[PDB]
């Protein structure tokens, strides 16, 4: 009959379509490479077919078989070009079907022959839609062979718009292929990127708190022991501290230490930082006096609020002010001439040096604003609520303590060094004062469940693996995971029953989390893997470690985006909730 090329890479030799070609008396030409005019395999070729060929035919070669090259292509073209159409058919959610069209200059643009839509299966595989297409197609063409050899069909222009994808565009996607329709697309809604309309977070700390002191003014702000100070009495003399810090040369991204025990005038140090414009150093002063000249040095704070006690412990290392000295306070009371932008460094913190040296973890504003408009609403606070100073202030689990309720109008109870280790004794307190909200470690937090409570509305506990659930009183318990690099936590569950493993829950706002394997690729739902942090947590970096910040805050090589990698074990369940399973190795 005629000498007809078939081109393809993909598929094999003996397809339905070539047999039945070569039914039909036609001596079919298979080549699966790409060729060009000199070509002994463009020799005599009455028709082209290709199908799932990977390589582009010159324009000097589609010229003269213009109207005789014939594509399968299994997609409801103009849906879904290029190559993996039946996957990205699936993941980006758009029609499906199937389409023999005319090869032109450009790829799988051509004029429609025939196109037949498709339907896959919520509980099919990937692979099989593959195959469920390709055998459609086949037996489409099988079908309209004859229409297509006799010029009878009228092709048609594709309809506009359609999307593109190329050959390394499934890179990220590689271990999808065994993976269910349903199942793929319960991975999308956990992974895919952010929805549009989003803007970046436009507020600094210091900003909201000035806020929320106009409305709730008068509302109590801070406790310890017999003392307490409302919104607005914190809020003029952070002010007043203010003041005398910036016209001590305090500017943005500056770092300011603090060296102080729990009590009001820590609260006051912070805020009063913030408002200048710098970022906190908190300095345990109990920390051996090694570290303590180590910290004060690597950080770059040229100031120090201290007392006179711990005055002694800097060793001279820089310009000290007594938080205890009023000429350390200006006359002004009035909020500051706002000089910080969301990017500007808020506090410093340095992780435990289990591991090397220890590093100073940088946080951002907008990292801490996101946290504490997630942790509001999350945990419904209100200005009734009344929360504990619990952790050291060196740690980030402050930031929860502190920074969350005060912008929620709440009120924070400094918890004395007599109520640190005695559970019971704070227990008490708890129950004397009507406390109602706190985040206790996980090691506290077990212990304080043996104690009789009538107070807590909530606890929030991590750390550590929680694995004791059974506690006296009423309140709601709270698991969450996180490091100090991506700001206190990302992920929060509410332990409603006992668990084996208990999970940390699905991301607070403005986070992803990823589940990737050895080679930086998703894994599919219920496969465990490098957990990875995405989104408004992802502090600066480590302070002055630009070659160690490179190598935990990555930029992915497929999706480009910036990412912490954890180095924890975890995966994901079919309820959306993410499972911890210890360190990597
Ligand atoms: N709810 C939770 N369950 C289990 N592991 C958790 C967890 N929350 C956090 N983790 C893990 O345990 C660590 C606790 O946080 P961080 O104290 O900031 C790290 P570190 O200071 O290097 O060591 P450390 O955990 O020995 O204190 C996290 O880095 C994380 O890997
Ligand atoms: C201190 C709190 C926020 C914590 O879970 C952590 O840092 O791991």
């Amino acid at each position: 009959m005629g000498r007809i090329l078939f081109l393809t890479t993909f598929m094999s030799k003996g397809n339905k379509v070539v047999r039945y070609l070569e039914s039909l008396h036609h001596e079919v030409v298979i080549c699966q490479e790409k060729v060009h005019a000199q070509s002994a395999n463009l020799q005599e070729i009455d028709w082209i077919v290709s199908y799932a060929y990977g390589y582009i035919l010159d324009k000097e070669i589609v010229s003269r078989f213009r109207g005789r090259i014939i594509n399968l292509h299994p997609s409801l073209l103009p849906w879904n070009k290029g190559r993996d159409p039946v996957f990205w058919s699936v993941w980006d959610e758009t029609p499906k079907g199937v389409t023999i069209h005319l090869i032109d200059e450009h790829v799988d643009t051509g004029d429609i022959l025939v196109q037949e839509e498709i339907a896959f299966a919520d509980e099919d595989t990937l692979l099989d839609c593959y195959n469920k297409a390709n055998q459609a197609i086949e037996e489409l063409f099988i079908r309209e062979w004859e229409n297509i050899v006799h010029g009878r069909i009228a092709p048609y222009r594709q309809t506009a718009g359609g999307t593109l994808h190329f050959k390394a565009d499934r890179d990220f996607y590689k271990n999808l292929n065994m993976t269910t329709v349903r199942e793929l697309l319960a991975l999308k809604r956990l992974c895919a990127e952010p929805k549009r309309g989003e803007k970046p977070i436009d507020k600094t700390f210091h900003q909201l708190f000035e806020q929320q002191v106009e409305m709730t003014p008068d509302h109590v702000a801070v406790v310890d022991r017999g003392q307490s100070l409302t919104y607005k009495q914190l809020n003029e003399r952070a002010n007043q501290l203010a003041h005398h810090l910036r016209g001590k040369g305090v500017k943005p991204d500056d770092q300011v230490a603090i060296m102080l025990d729990k009590s009001l005038d820590m609260i006051v140090s912070i805020l009063a930082v913030m408002k200048a414009g710098g970022a906190y150093v908190p300095i345990d002063p109990d920390y051996p006096g090694e570290r303590i000249a180590y910290m004060l040095a690597d950080s770059s704070a040229a100031i120090l609020l201290t007392n006179a006690l711990h005055e002694e412990k800097a060793n001279g290392a820089c310009d000290i002010i007594d938080v205890h000295d009023p000429d350390s306070y200006s006359e002004n009371t009035n909020n500051l001439p706002h000089v910080n932008r969301p990017d500007d460094l808020v506090y410093v913190m340095y992780t435990s040096g289990s591991t090397g040296l220890a590093k100073g973890v940088m946080i951002e504003h907008h990292n801490l604003v996101n946290f504490c408009e997630w942790y509001r609403p999350y945990f419904g606070v209100t200005p009734a609520d009344k929360a504990l100073v619990y952790s050291s202030f060196s740690f980030d689990g402050s930031a929860l303590d502190i920074f969350t309720h005060l912008l929620a109008g709440a009120a924070l109870h400094i918890v004395p060094s007599e109520r640190k280790y005695d559970l019971d004794a704070l227990n008490d307190y708890c129950n004397q004062e009507g406390i109602t909200i706190s985040y206790l470690p996980t090691g506290a937090a077990e212990q304080f469940m043996q104690m009789d409570n009538q107070s807590f509305r909530v606890v929030i506990t991590g750390g550590d693996v929680l694995k004791k659930i059974e506690r006296n009183g009423t309140y709601k318990l709270y698991n969450g995971y996180g490091m100090t690099e991506c700001t206190i936590m990302v992920t929060m569950f509410e332990v409603d029953k006992p668990y084996a493993n208990i999970p940390i829950g699905k991301p607070i706002d403005r986070t992803r989390i990823l589940i990737l394997d050895e080679a930086l690729a998703l894994q599919p739902i219920g496969v465990a893997g490098e957990l990875f942090i995405v989104g408004e947590g992802l502090g600066r970096g480590y302070l002055n470690r630009p070659e160690l910040t490179a190598e935990k805050f990555i930029v992915h090589p497929q999706t480009g985006e910036r990412m912490y990698r954890t180095g924890d074990r975890a995966r994901f369940l079919p309820d959306g909730n993410i499972e911890f399973l210890g360190r990597l190795d």
